[PDB]
């Protein structure tokens, strides 16, 4: 089998992408944000808070006369920006474009933080990483990607994000018409229950490349591009009048600069993100001082390859018995 579903930035600024998901029998769908970068398939639903739905579509298990209470099972997840949710667990049938898989646990949110109640254009998260990471207790639960993987053509899954623009999440297969030249493969740790793999290095603009080795997870769940501050720091300082700002939080850059490309390697192959890519807009309404999209992973303990960075690329999420990643141009 194969299944294949359009993903749309949330906004203007592609702040998130947002993938439309059919639970349950009717089908009710929902529009969830696919994060390599966690392992819970959770929703709004009818059993969250009141007070903390605003406009999100819910999931109601009692409509659907394939769900089933996990019984006893409980979920709790903190992300790394601060954010968190939490509730029970039912299992149902969970069908992404076009492929279905049953008895998928579906993660019932009774609470959620107010970023994600802010949030009205997104129902929910689909974890594709890797299944020890899953927050169930006290039995783990599978992904939706591990649980469709033996049905699956081959067990890949492939994220096309767009810049300003749809893109596209594809299981099963890789579309070869989705890229440019060649993909090139890239060892993966399952270690810390990420995609996490080596960078060899970067370039800044035009400027020569630099081999440095930088360990990080591929996560479409981040906005941003997060590297080390040695890095980012010779980025931004091509980019007269930018700065780090602590009462801002990250770099930020004049909004009437043209920003250089940052070229990040894969293998002895190179992903040029353009510079447009990595502005993010004025900081409040109305400001001239833009963030920008490369930030310091300093605070953070490991080095993020986020949308910023993923969309410049066709990425193959490799799940065979040694997984691995794979990066194109497109
Ligand atoms: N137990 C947790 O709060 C938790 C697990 C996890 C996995 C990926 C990303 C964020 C996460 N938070």
């Amino acid at each position: 089998s194969t299944g294949s579903a359009t993903t749309t930035p949330i906004d203007s600024l592609d702040d998130a992408y947002i993938t439309p998901v059919q639970i349950g029998t009717p089908a009710q769908t929902l529009n969830l944000d696919f994060d390599t970068g966690s392992s819970d398939l959770w929703v709004f639903s009818s059993e969250t808070t009141a007070s903390e739905v605003d406009g999100q579509t819910i999931y109601t298990p009692s409509k659907s006369t394939t769900a089933k209470l996990l019984s006893g099972a409980t979920w709790s997840i903190s992300y790394g920006d601060g954010s968190s949710s939490s509730g029970d667990v039912y299992t149902d049938t969970v069908s992404v474009g076009g492929l279905t898989v049953t008895g998928q646990a579906v993660e019932s949110a009774k609470k959620v933080s107010s970023s994600f109640t802010e949030d009205s254009t997104i129902d929910g998260l689909l974890g594709l990483a890797f299944s020890t990471l899953n927050t169930v207790s006290p039995t783990q639960q599978k992904t939706f990607f591990d649980n469709a993987k033996a049905s699956l053509d081959s067990p890949v899954f492939t994220a096309d994000l767009g810049y300003h623009a749809p893109g596209t999440y594809n299981f099963g297969f890789i579309d070869t018409t989705a890229y440019t030249g060649s993909i090139t493969y890239t060892a993966v740790s399952t270690k810390q229950g990420f995609w996490e793999w080596t960078s060899t290095g970067y370039a800044v603009g035009s400027g020569t490349f630099k081999s440095t080795s930088i360990d990080g997870i591929a996560d479409t769940g981040t906005t941003l591009l997060y590297l080390p501050a040695t890095v980012v720091s010779a980025y931004w300082a091509q980019v007269s009048g930018a700065k780090s700002s602590s009462s801002v939080g990250g770099y930020v850059f004049p909004c009437s600069a043209t920003l250089p490309s940052f070229t990040f390697g894969v293998g002895s192959a190179r992903i040029v993100i353009p510079g447009d890519y990595i502005d993010f807009g004025p900081i409040s309404t109305g400001s001239s001082s833009c963030f920008g999209g490369i930030q310091s992973s300093a605070g953070i303990g490991i080095n993020i390859f986020g949308d910023v960075a993923l969309k410049a690329a066709f990425v193959v999420f490799n799940g065979a018995t040694t997984p691995t990643l794979g990066f194109a141009s497109k």
